[PDB]
């Protein structure tokens, strides 16, 4: 219970004890905010909700759907090509 | 014989054997037509001077930095989210 109140000061879920972030992200979604709705997106650990954000941000207004792709292809290897170049190549965007 | 004759004519290779394909690669970054650069170099399954062609064809004066990212990600499976988003999102550059 004391993290399900810090959660909510933040305004992440509304009121009561059905906790999952659908209205937040949509009210995201048509103020405006593509890619912080992104962010809290993944942060829910959902990949597919994340592109369909990008790509339909994508339809209005060229680089957000690249970084889609890019973002397709996250990898767990200990060895991975993606988490290295990613790693390196993160501080280059704005 | 035959095969090493064609390239001859198209100018991947010189005069000679000059296996490395380079000598045709550095006189383009020069020319400054870089989106061929790492197309030439990729068929010859060149992962790592993809990224190096890519990110220093960058710095000078977009997707080429993000794009590296989805290029260093490269997985070959069986239905892996990497294969099934970049083969739709390919239609969208440019």
């Amino acid at each position: 219970e004391e993290r399900i109140l810090a959660l909510q000061l933040c305004g992440w879920i509304k009121k009561g004890t059905d906790v999952d972030v659908g209205p937040f992200l949509n009210s995201l979604v048509q103020e405006g905010e593509w890619e912080r709705a992104a962010a809290v997106a993944l942060f829910n650990l959902d990949i597919r909700r994340a592109i369909q954000i990008l790509n339909e941000g994508a339809s209005s207004e060229l680089n957000l759907n690249v970084v889609a792709m890019a973002l397709s292809g996250y990898t767990d290897e200990k060895n991975s090509l993606w988490r290295e170049m990613c790693s390196t190549l993160r501080l280059q965007l704005n």
